[PDB]
């Protein structure tokens, strides 16, 4: 039941997923310069150093407004995406797997202990 568990958890899988290959092109914001027209189709950029940034300065109030924006990376990678012939896409729905097959826990062990704090 400790509400502030979820930090540390997420820090931890944020590791994991920079350890991972298949994060590789998602760790900083995509390059304007090798997709000029990027902006065009996405609304809201995203990467998982922002995220792990937004976490580290204390920007984050619950793993579900992490969850959603480590989803927005998946969901910009699907957007951008021109068909099956790339392997950034691809990477992106492995390590989606990945992440969710790990958030669920944290999300649910925060909801929890939030349950618990407002009985
Ligand atoms: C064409 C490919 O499937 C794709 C999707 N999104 N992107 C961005 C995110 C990662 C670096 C560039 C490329």
């Amino acid at each position: 039941y400790d509400i502030q568990a979820w930090k540390k958890q997420c820090e931890e899988l944020l590791n994991l997923i920079f350890q991972c290959e298949d994060s590789e092109p998602f760790r900083q914001p995509v390059d304007l310069l090798e997709y000029p027209d990027y902006r065009d189709i996405i609304d809201t950029p995203m990467d998982f150093a922002t995220v792990r940034e937004t976490l580290e300065a204390g920007n984050y109030e619950s793993p579900m407004e992490l969850c959603k924006d480590v989803r927005l990376i998946f969901s910009n990678s699907k957007a951008y995406t021109p068909s099956k012939r790339s392997r950034i896409y691809s990477m992106s729905l492995r390590l989606s797997a990945f992440f969710e097959e790990h958030i669920s826990s944290v999300l649910s062990d925060y909801k929890s202990a939030l349950r618990f704090h407002k009985r």
